């Protein structure tokens, strides 16, 4: 290990705990929290294996009188919450972290749906949510804020039963009663917590004084924000985490911060910026990234892409995904794990046809279980849709998912690699080989059935009519100033305005067209969706909300409102049509079709996976691959689940 | 007398239900996040005399899920338990006990379990939120699994105590549905095709559960009455022949609507029976009875249906939740006393945020396990005697009904000549004429009270509450709508042109405005985002006036999406000659306009009116509560022991909140002091070893 890294693994002082070195993984959720708590506590373990310094939970409502399910965080109300919380606690210190537990209490943003209290803010006012609520919160009396610290102290009583060493307080992203007593928007109160930032800050100070008094022996305190709070609190926690210049300069307090390259982490460090590098994400698609560092094996660090695909899970209440880390989140359900492959079985050749995401992932995996692994690729470009996507605006940073891979399989004796080579299902059965992956893809369809049309729409052959697949493969002219393009959006998620942005470059006159009421509507599920119609609006797309196409005609597309059913025309010169796709399973038709041949040619098993199986995201065809390779030759398990998963405890 | 009709016994394949009235699948919010909970409140229907006790749907492997939804889970032996309880609850008191199961094929993106989703051809996921993940064509060797599954599941609820299995294939949700459909099965094999293949798997499904249980448990099937999808929907006529075709394949045939939307009808949108004419003449083509629901709470339409041969069963869900005791009530003859569903489906959005279903009408429900409420028995009495409850709206008209029937001496004191506060205003809006049950209801149950005494035309201050003496006070006083533009985009006051008309829906209520608004325009500034602003645009335009509705969301009435409210408010808004701005909030209220901005980009623009009708939110009258705090020193020895607020004067909400505070204070008064503890029990997840 180089020694500018060095500075990176000094011992850290947080209250009355020494952290081992400055890797912080700071509070992020997982979509398991208090449902699915084995799943999250065996994940933290891995974060702790993986040599992070400080780990910390998801935030943990502390109290029944603010939550804001249908989210499903983590749960401090009572002594029942409490194994739970412990196992995780337990799984963080094996390897030496300290065990962080983040307490909030959401305030002004929590509906109180499942509990149906009463809300509470400092003033009164309605419920602030991504949906629109309709509840307003009741302005705390003086009583409440006696009443809230003390429940903040029973949760950080409670956080020491449960084993955690460190209480943070969410304070950041206006999320949370601590943000809202600060804010002079949320906090119009003219009593002593109200007015001046030194009454805007009381409650924090409150809180902070009340839990150190507490459990200030055994536990440090962490205040989480997202700034004069600066100079009259410099030194009220035992750390600061930053979600700086006078931080640094007035308190003598150790400070975190996030941002998603060691030069850079130790830089930070050396300059006196930061005593904690934080990470979420970086340890989500990485969770060894502090032991590779530590070992001098920066060339093996597994990059984030920033697709946020995580952050779906939290807002689909479903357990995260990780593109680049499928083991993400399945190390307790499956048995997965991030720098470990289960033991090879008794066959020894695999055949892997397609290198996109899935057949490289299926490839690097398998490898690493000790197969002898042949991968045949049709085209002259490891990466398949990947390596057409990141040329498209705004999507380089995909193309990590491809080079992880690449560069890893590189590195194997056991992987060949053949291009040009289009497989047929007799080239398949002349190599072989024992047991064969059929990663071949999808095609975006012509035909216009994605979800509003079923079966193929009219369409006027005498329109021209590009599919992403033609924009990426350059179909379409380079310059199309003078012309309009109908930008038909059907799928939802981020190619239609990709798509947009293409054609918008391009010169052309852009419309695009959703049926739904917000433009790539799923993209609010990674929180990008706002800056998305921005953008198309800054380059002078003309989004048409609301409205389906239902025919394509010789000059013009017929559109639909798509709640009255009325309808108009758009005229156009092209249509890019963003449906949806169709697998390219030919090839494992055709061996199919021939299963009676793989026997004397030595073929054990055929399988089809990724986009040729069932189209979707890009992390699920890196997660198909990596299933391919944890299952091979393992047992058949009948009607038995693949993966562990916990049930409600009856109570008595 | 006329009802008798409705407590004749029906065979179900091998069971006999004792009577007619038959509660269909439904959710609670609840499922396998809270199973006692679920339990306990289908132990109240066994308690209130249904026939038939359902589940919710049953998700019946793991390859077909629906999460975030929480139904309910049926894929390994662990689920069990939890069923068992459900189970047993429907059956202590003579209900048939019914378990739905579910397979929702091209309806399940499998978020959670990340298997790859299944259906009858290769299809995006079609659901309410665009979800970017396709299904993928079932092979033979996957419907042979799929058949299998079916069997496990139904031995998995024979173990679990379930009398009769319904498969569910209505509101075009799942498989079943999916295969008959022609726009979702564009097969070629001999699962596709003609009528006689679409409907292949159904009959091969049912023969394979029979042959497991079919001698302790009988099949029903939910079907979808009417789809369309372009030229291909599995039309009403369809269904007629698949019925007539199968006319002995299940042991009942449970219709309901090919959309939730259509099937739980808004009463805003749809009255009683709405659905008889899509199942008029089906008992005719199937010797099997016949189930079928329309927001059923009139008796005399309920004998009706079954007198002129639509129905076998009165199916409800909406009406047993809103009254879990409706079968004993019109079994007794107290037809007076039935707490009829109002129809504002606040019940569904706890489904939709998956969050323990509440009722307008019914605050018991699925409260029942959590706190020990009943909707027909109250807490005794406690160690005092006497309450005022000041304000009879929702909250006070509640408590007030629920505390006599725990014994106390009521007094309730009403500032107007009227009970019902918002309720009796807001029942006078177009399409909200059915939310009036919420004064009506209450007002009868006091009218037979002895021990409650109520004052009108009394506006008490804190000086007339201390004067009276009485032990307990509950201020039930209520909200006003604000004029200041507060409520989301604003959070201070927003620039307001004194010169410019601004009214409040209280204003409108009120009836401040001409009666005739031709020749005007209104600008309505809808920043509520629930129902009230589209309320008023209605009013306006039915006016005259030139209505143009301007709201930050991208959707009219945002939160009606969670009562299915939503598309049928705009297509009537539409239909209004409403003009409907999305994505844009006021900023400003000037002379003759409205100063607008797009929400994403800022950019801002002017709205010429004559008006601005402004729907932000509300602020509580809490003076009187106040006054009494401040004064807390004089309460001893003026007798007074404790003083609340509730309801809207709390912290306003809708209708469902303030009867639910209205029952908590009644529940609550004289309770021990639990300190922290929790008011409620909750369950956890069991932890692995
Ligand atoms: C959820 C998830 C899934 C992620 C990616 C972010 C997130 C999540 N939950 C959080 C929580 O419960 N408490 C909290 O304080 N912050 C939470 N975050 C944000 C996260 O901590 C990081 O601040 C961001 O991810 C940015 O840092 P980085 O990811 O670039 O390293
Ligand atoms: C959930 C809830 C909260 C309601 C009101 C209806 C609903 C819900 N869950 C259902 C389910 O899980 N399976 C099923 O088959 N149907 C479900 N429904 C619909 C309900 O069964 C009724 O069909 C409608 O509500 C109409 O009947 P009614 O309420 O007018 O009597
Ligand atoms: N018959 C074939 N033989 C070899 N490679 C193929 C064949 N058919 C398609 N391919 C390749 O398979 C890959 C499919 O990858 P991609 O579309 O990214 O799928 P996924 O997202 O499922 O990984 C492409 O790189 C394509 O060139
Ligand atoms: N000082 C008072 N004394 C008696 N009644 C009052 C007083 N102030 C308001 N009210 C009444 O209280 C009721 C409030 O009802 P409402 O606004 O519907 O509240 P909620 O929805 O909380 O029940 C109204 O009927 C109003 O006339
Ligand atoms: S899902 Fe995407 S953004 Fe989130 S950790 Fe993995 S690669 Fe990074
Ligand atoms: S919430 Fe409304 S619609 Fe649902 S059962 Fe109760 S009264 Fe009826």
């Amino acid at each position: 290990r180089d020694n500018k890294y060095d500075i990176l693994f000094e011992p850290v002082r947080i209250g009355p705990h020494i952290a081992k070195n400055r890797f912080y993984q700071v509070p992020h959720c997982n979509g398991g929290g208090y449902r699915d708590p084995s799943a999250a506590a065996a994940m933290r373990g891995i974060k702790s294996e993986g040599g992070w310094g400080v780990i910390f939970t998801e935030q943990t409502e502390m109290h029944h009188t603010s939550e804001i399910t249908p989210f499903i965080e983590l749960r401090l109300w009572e002594d029942k919450d409490i194994p739970g919380l412990r196992r995780m606690s337990d799984a963080m210190k094996v390897h030496g972290a300290l065990a962080g537990i983040q307490l909030a209490y959401s305030g002004i943003n929590g509906p109180n749906f499942y509990t149906k209290e009463v809300p509470l803010a400092p003033s009164a006012l309605p419920i602030r949510t991504f949906t629109n609520d309709p509840v307003q919160a009741r302005a705390l009396d003086k009583q409440d804020i006696k009443n809230l610290r003390r429940w903040f102290v029973n949760a950080a009583k409670r956080s020491k039963i449960a084993g955690f060493d460190l209480i943070c307080l969410y304070g950041a992203h206006g999320f949370g009663i601590f943000q809202h007593f600060l804010s002079r928007a949320t906090n119009q109160r003219t009593d002593e917590y109200g007015g001046s930032l030194e009454n805007r800050s009381r409650f924090a100070r409150e809180v902070v004084e009340d839990i150190k008094e507490a459990v200030g022996d055994t536990t440090a305190i962490t205040m989480r924000v997202s700034r004069e709070f600066v100079e009259m609190n410099a030194n009220l926690p035992d750390l600061w985490d930053l979600a700086v210049k006078g931080i640094r300069e007035l308190s003598s307090k150790p400070v975190v911060g996030v941002g998603r390259s060691p030069d850079v982490m130790a830089r930070m460090v050396r300059q006196g910026v930061l005593d904690f590098i934080g990470c979420a994400r970086p340890s989500i698609a990485d969770p060894f990234l502090p032991k590779k560092i530590e070992e001098g094996r920066i060339e093996d660090i597994r990059e984030c892409i920033g697709c946020n695909i995580c952050i779906t899970g939290d807002m689909t209440m479903s357990i995260s995904r990780c593109t680049q880390n499928p083991t993400f989140m399945e190390e307790w359900r499956k048995g997965w794990h991030p720098e470990r492959m289960n033991a090879k079985g008794d066959s020894n050749t695999v055949l892997v046809v397609g290198a996109g995401p899935a057949g490289l992932e299926a490839t690097r995996a398998l490898s690493l279980r000790g197969y002898d692994v042949t991968l045949a690729e049709a085209t002259t470009t490891l990466g398949g849709r990947v390596a057409r996507e990141r040329l498209l605006p705004g999507l380089s940073a995909w193309g990590r998912v491809v080079d992880y891979r690449q560069y890893q399989i590189s590195q194997r004796t056991n992987v060949e690699t053949y291009f040009d080579s289009r497989l047929t299902a007799e080239d398949v059965l002349g190599f072989g080989f024992e047991h064969v992956a059929i990663a071949t893809g999808s095609h975006w369809r012509r035909d216009g059935v994605a979800r509003q049309h079923v079966v193929p729409m009219p369409i006027d052959p005498s329109m021209t009519v590009w599919t992403p697949d033609d924009i990426m493969a350059k179909v379409h002219p380079e310059n199309l100033s003078g012309k309009t393009v109908v930008v038909y959006d059907d799928d939802h998620y981020y190619m239609g305005g990709v798509m947009a942005e293409v054609m918008a470059k391009a010169g052309a006159k852009v419309i695009l067209v959703t049926s739904s009421a917000y433009v790539s509507d799923w993209t609010r599920n990674t929180l990008e969706q706002g800056a998305i119609h921005v953008r198309l609006d800054d380059l002078g797309v003309d989004i048409r909300l609301n409205r389906g196409v239902t025919a394509i005609r010789a000059g013009e597309v017929e559109t639909n409102c798509v709640y009255t059913g009325k309808r108009s025309a758009i005229g156009c010169d092209a249509v890019l049509m963003v449906a949806s796709r169709t697998s390219e399973d030919q090839l494992f038709n055709d061996l199919i079709a021939r299963q009676g041949d793989w026997p004397d040619a030595g073929i054990k098993s055929v399988k089809i996976i990724g986009d040729a199986a069932a189209p979707a995201p890009i992390a699920w065809a890196t997660y198909a691959g990596h299933r391919y390779a944890r299952e091979l030759d393992t047992p058949d398990i009948g009607d038995d689940l693949p993966f562990r998963r916990e049930v409600t405890q009856l109570e008595p």
